[PDB]
């Protein structure tokens, strides 16, 4: 079997994309955020403080017939930005653009962190990392993707994110008419949880290519692309004005400036990020100075291939049990 599904930006600046998830007898539609970063599925429910919700669809297990609770679990987990999440653990069926998984475990938030309360657009988070990261305890719980694998046609899931326009996350086949010339695969190592793998080297606009590895993880949950600080203060360099700014926590630019674009190699492959995608506007309401896409991870400690990136190509994550991730021009 198959599944497809829209995914739509939250804001015009592509903070976050939603995709609606139907979880629940008779189906109650959340949109969650996918996350390649991340192993657990878990939502706003009836169970969070209600001071806590502004806004939010709440998934009400008391609602659904197919809904169980799953005696002693509880899960709790923090994001590398700072938002926290816990509660209790539900078993459902959750289904995503026709693909349903019967059992699947369903985190209730109990307690969120204020990041999230202010996004009234995002109900959750569906977790696409690999299993081991799952913060369900004492028993551990699987992915929706692992928990699907079994009954997909191919064990793959690909994203095609838009630029300031929907796209597409489909589970179980690769769209041939999404991209254009070859897709490029590449080794992951599933070592810490996440979907890691080298990228071979970078160029800033039409400069030379620069053959170096960058480790990092595909991170569809992450906005920006997070590198080491020789290549971001390479890219910055070639911007007038462009400066790094201890206030506002990231390299800042003149709205009125011209961005080149950013290459980075998939093994002999290139994928070219257009300029324009690593503009995100004015830091505040007015201002002339804008915040770039590309920053450092010089205080993360890993470096994030996140959304700036991912929407530049088509990209399968191939699930397969020597698993290799996938890019192609489109
Ligand atoms: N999108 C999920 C996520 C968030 C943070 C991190 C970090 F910061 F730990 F690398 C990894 C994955």
């Amino acid at each position: 079997s198959t599944g497809s599904a829209t995914t739509t930006p939250i804001d015009s600046l592509d903070d976050a994309y939603i995709t609606p998830v139907q979880i629940g007898t008779p189906a109650q539609t959340l949109n969650l955020d996918f996350d390649t970063g991340s192993s657990d599925l878990w939502v706003f429910s009836s169970e969070t403080t209600a001071s806590e919700v502004d806004g939010q669809t709440i998934y009400t297990p008391s609602k659904s017939t197919t809904a169980k609770l799953l005696s002693g679990a509880t899960w709790s987990i923090s994001y590398g930005d700072g938002s926290s999440s816990s509660g209790d653990v539900y078993t459902d069926t959750v289904s995503v653009g026709g693909l349903t998984v019967t059992g699947q475990a369903v985190e209730s938030a109990k307690k969120v962190s204020s990041s999230f309360t202010e996004d009234s657009t995002i109900d959750g988070l569906l977790g696409l990392a690999f299993s081991t990261l799952n913060t369900v305890s004492p028993t551990q719980q699987k992915t929706f993707f692992d928990n699907a694998k079994a009954s997909l046609d191919s064990p793959v899931f690909t994203a095609d994110l838009g630029y300031h326009a929907p796209g597409t996350y489909n589970f179980g086949f690769i769209d041939t008419t999404a991209y254009t010339g070859s897709i490029t695969y590449t080794a992951v190592s599933t070592k810490q949880g996440f979907w890691e793998w080298t990228s071979t080297g970078y160029a800033v606009g039409s400069g030379t290519f620069k053959s170096t590895s960058i480790d990092g993880i595909a991170d569809t949950g992450t906005t920006l692309l997070y590198l080491p600080a020789t290549v971001v203060s390479a890219y910055w360099a070639q911007v007038s004005g462009a400066k790094s700014s201890s206030s506002v926590g990231g390299y800042v630019f003149p709205c009125s400036a011209t961005l080149p674009s950013f290459t980075f190699g998939v093994g002999s492959a290139r994928i070219v990020i257009p300029g324009d995608y690593i503009d995100f506007g004015p830091i505040s309401t007015g201002s002339s100075s804008c915040f770039g896409g590309i920053q450092s991870s010089a205080g993360i400690g890993i470096n994030i291939f996140g959304d700036v990136a991912l929407k530049a190509a088509f990209v399968v994550f191939n699930g397969a049990t020597t698993p290799t991730l996938g890019f192609a021009s489109k």
